[PDB]
């Protein structure tokens, strides 16, 4: 396979609600998006980085730049390219993970799509549905909290994921167990917005049996979640700080992690994301899938990613209309809090031109 | 598909010399061969086996039994198979994984064949051809040893393995290096057959700079090797012990083995060998390919595994006519040292009818 | 103190021989600088990214862009600021640890220039002079290397580090060795180009008695470079895994480091840089200043930092004609192997508007 | 610069009420201060050193004698100083941390005003209020301590710590729980008056939901703090041991410590002051200032020092009404803080009718 070019496409997509995390309120999803043009035809991609550089160093603008003077390009001079291929090309430009997992999502896309072979086949699927689960933000009450967390229980999702803060944690947690009960799965995700020192308030969460805290602490301070993990009694899981299968590896011989949230744009691409489900399942480490809001595109391969054997956790893979009323591919419809894993080749799901082309805010061809 | 059958055939075919190793002299090597058949369409597996239980518990006999009874009805029961589903169906039968790995490479080659797709590009290929060392056995004599090393060296080998046993050890190693230098790669491979008593002994092959000492004490005395390794500096390369991923994972976590030796019969399959390449790529562990005297076909496999970016060092994928006047397949002769990864879909080889016939003790229809 | 505003200048200066490292061969040195104006005054701040992403995640335009709409806008909204005031005003923006340090620098600039004190008098400097060795390259032929390390060896610098990469790593220092004797201070750096499978030929190394090996593995290997050091006798040193003073104490508490380098851009500004300073310190572990070919500016601030008193080897703060014929600022020249420490207000230093003029290849004001 | 001299001033002053604490009981403070003159300007210091080496091995006349025949004169030999060299210069001189420490506070008071320049500048800080806890001493009765804390919380402070001492322990901690609730920021300090022998009765805090135990052992048992650690729940917080960075980072890897108090005097000065901070902070170890019932002096650098970003406790920096009336402007808590000073230096100085007034001996040491 040779690489023809690249088409970079900027969109924007209006989410039915506000979702608000530790750092910020965000309305409008501000996408990236990659066709990649083979001899066998096309393939696409998703970044999931966001406008700004919030969540990690990554961000829209930054990563089209890489992506269209130094990715893009030492694709296009390579003799030959593959999926597999794609990581040691791109190895002489460090970091840049999630740029580089988009653009090798969409070669592994055009890949698989030439050979009629699905990314649940490529992955190693052994499930037809998953489970899913509801990530809810931080709300400006505990009211809203609990009516935003019953429609989304009277809708089916199987587990719910409350954002937490300095401020805003025991107390949800607390009313969400008292008018729901203790037999709902729940977890909570803090963005690394705690500090070792806050150890005291955070083991407060104890009672309540959550399967998991996410994400306590800064994304580099792996032996401060280790430490944490010796003081309450929540297990840890980490989410920003698994960015590669050696990070797994590492935080695991640490004691750091005992559930790893694996996001395959923010490690670098799905084939490492496979790559970290297996190091975790060798050392008996449960994962489950993290979202992005992304659009058909991503969630169809999070939904083929999240059907591996050691996915035991329902993950972040919410139906569309959770984030939109109208998604650029085939919606992803709920159905008894599951969601069918897409058979066709590749993605098994393409953007809809007409909707693509409504949603879409700049485009450049690389070639 | 749907397993419409799998012919099972059992093959005995000569070595060009006698091969010894600490639990005896191999010259005529019997196998057992699987051809799965789909409405797809064919797929060809080995089994790693030998005749009686020497290197192992599972053998030829007892191979056919459990497959024939247990394996591939289980398969045939079925309603759907892939090649990744093949490991929780076979779950609930404890071991046989040599068996249960080539059940998976004959379902394997057939799926990636109804894809056109080769071995190498569903492992994960980097490379185009990969470097290969040989293995030679305990020799009568050190002039023997010499000169066949030598003859092996002429050819072109890039790496030399040396087996070795309790009085054939520090000896043989001495006039390897004497013989022919400090810059030929070289290695011993002991099958068990010291003791962590013996560790003083061992220590004596300090000088020489072998690369690795491989499997020096029993398939459960992973401590052991851990001790051994507290006690020499030549690096310790299991092989025996290395029956899954999560084996590796906690030989590693024991710092009980250093490089890794990939059988991808011993660990079940091809899959389970990719998962073991990325479990030990995780933790810095080198990898390398290990052998069977396997025909064309396992010997095509083992060149696409070897083919990926963490065997750093040249495995034991020999050319076909170190061990095979002829073989059943088309022959894998070396090229400055390398052999080149298949290309075709699939395995990239086949049978040819005519050799395979010539060499057929027994065949069966399982359906 | 509000900002007034940024000029951000983007600088292009040759050298005056090719720079070889294990990700390539430079031949001109492309650069940031940071222009803070206050009311107080200026302040001049470098940025010691290179023009591709080739030694860390940041480069050039990267850093232009984050620093042009989100970083110096932060700035500009806050109401009272202070250099140390810098970092939380820019923590919610993950990363981007060379832009930031360098507006920190430029701000810091500013406000010690307010306050008529020098760069080493805020960082806490006990000397007034700093030992300099020099850092040579990967070379052509081993003739070459000898040459040159003969040549700055007869310059006066006190220290020699070789660039090794796989294949020339061995050979030259046994080259180096054999031709100029067992005192002459020196060490290698890798930039990230080994792995631990590469233990025993890094071994190889462990007879010349060298000073340190600088990270020999990748970034984010820190557990790896612990297992290396059980396995090898030469210290070993990290540089790009040093990217805060978390980092630092992370890797001492991991035995994966007894030599740290400090790149003051690299953790994120100078104060981090002390900080890094204090924490090796604390645990007995010696640093050294380390280069990105700054220019004067940069230079200026890196031997005020390397006046401290951990800094007990020698930093690759070597002089300005190592690589620039013509350097922006008054230039730093070599007296018996050492630089002085500035003494001005700031930096003790400041571009001459000719020569910078001359290398200024962009400019914009991003302001109020 | 050249220090010109310095002052040596021998300060008595009277304390609001006795303050007892298991090493004695306090009626009247009796401090050292320090006057130095540079060309430039005046700065002053405060030596936390007290009557009789009751609390360290360091008492006031002691202080003096090191300072009027060591350390002022080493420093006025000199031809340039500054606070940063100041630890350089008395470097030969072991140990005396609070006599030294006092010198530099001088220094860098002098140094800073000629720069017009703070402390909270000079050390980094980010907040321009901080939040101020009462050190409550040993009291006769319960509900004679009941009544002190109460008046103590009537006046806005937002932390309540109690003196503990063999026979002052469980009993204090459990009326302050039941009468003033679970809500109260509460930790205890023993000063050294426990043995790991009397491990049992300190696992009797456990259950009260304390932030901290402040030096239960001696200084000098690293280890046995943390032995202790081990054996009860309640964070271990050390105080007389952390003498330097070094002491906070080795007690850190010793696992004997996971808050840490700061008096800058006793770990010899304000700049390693902040030095122990940063060490602290680079390991995830939460600080907060320690009190030696300084004056305004003391208290206006301690303000300065405690809003550095790692000081999120609040610290033993009361206001000037609780033990004093103070030589300087006083500080007067507004909503349980105190505000950073703005001025020059120190942001204080002594009135001197205060300081006179209160001043029992004088010499000047100098040019
Ligand atoms: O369902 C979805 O798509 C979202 C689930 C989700 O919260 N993703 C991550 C996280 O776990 O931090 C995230 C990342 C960035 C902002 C907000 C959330
Ligand atoms: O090139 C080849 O196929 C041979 C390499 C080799 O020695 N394989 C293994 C081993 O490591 O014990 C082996 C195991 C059992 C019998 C014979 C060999
Ligand atoms: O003298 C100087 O300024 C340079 C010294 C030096 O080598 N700096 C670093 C390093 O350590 O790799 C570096 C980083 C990137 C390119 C080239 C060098
Ligand atoms: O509020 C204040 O200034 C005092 C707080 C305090 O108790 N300081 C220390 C200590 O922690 O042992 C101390 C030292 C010497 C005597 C009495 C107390
Ligand atoms: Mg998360
Ligand atoms: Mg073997
Ligand atoms: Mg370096
Ligand atoms: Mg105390």
């Amino acid at each position: 396979m040779k690489l023809s070019g690249v088409e970079l496409r900027r969109v924007q997509m209006p989410l039915v609600a506000p979702f608000r995390t530790s750092f910020g309120t965000q309305s409008v999803r501000e996408l990236l998006l990659l066709r990649a043009v083979t001899p066998a035809g096309e393939g696409w991609g998703e970044c999931v980085t966001m406008a700004g550089p919030l969540y990690s160093s990554e961000y829209n603008d930054g990563a089209e730049h890489v992506l269209r003077h130094y990715l893009i390009p030492a694709l296009l001079a390579a003799e030959d390219i593959t999926a597999a291929k794609v990581t040691p090309l791109l190895a002489k430009f460090k970091g840049h993970r999630m740029a580089k997992g988009a653009l090798e999502m969409a070669v592994l896309d055009a890949e698989l799509r030439a050979h009629e072979r699905s990314f649940a086949a490529e992955l190693g699927s052994v499930r037809d549905s998953v489970p899913c689960g509801v990530s809810v933000g931080i709300m400006d009450t505990i009211p809203q909290l609990l009516d935003v967390v019953g429609g989304y229980l009277d809708e089916g999702y199987v587990r719910i994921k409350l954002k937490i803060e300095p401020g805003w944690d025991v107390e949800p947690v607390r009313a969400v167990r008292e008018r729901f009960g203790d037999d709902v799965l729940l977890q909570v995700d803090a963005n690394t917005a705690y500090t070792l020192g806050d150890a005291p308030q955070l083991a407060r969460l104890d009672p309540f049996g959550l399967l998991l805290i996410e994400q306590p602490l800064e994304e580099e301070d792996v032996l401060g979640h280790a430490e944490l993990a010796r003081r309450i009694q929540t297990p840890i899981c980490l989410d920003e700080s698994i960015v590669s299968a050696r990070a797994a590896a590492d935080a695991i011989k640490l004691g750091a992690v005992q559930i790893v949230n694996i996001k395959p744009g923010q490690v670098g691409g799905y084939l490492e994301a496979r790559r970290v489900h297996d190091v975790c399942a060798a050392h008996g480490i449960p994962v489950w899938c993290g979202g992005m809001i992304e659009t058909g595109l991503g969630r169809a391969a999070n939904v083929a990613l999240a059907s591996l054997p050691n996915f035991t956790l329902p993950g972040d893979t919410s139906a569309s209309d959770r984030f939109y009323k109208t998604d650029i591919t085939e919606p992803f419809v709920l159905s008894g809090g599951h969601l069918p894993v897409p058979t066709g080749p590749g993605l098994g799901v393409a953007p809809i031109p007409e909707l693509l082309d409504e949603v879409t805010t700049a485009k450049v061809w690389i070639g």
